[PDB]
């Protein structure tokens, strides 16, 4: 992880 979202 380490960026964010959601999907």
């Amino acid at each position: 992880x380490y960026x964010x979202x959601y999907x």
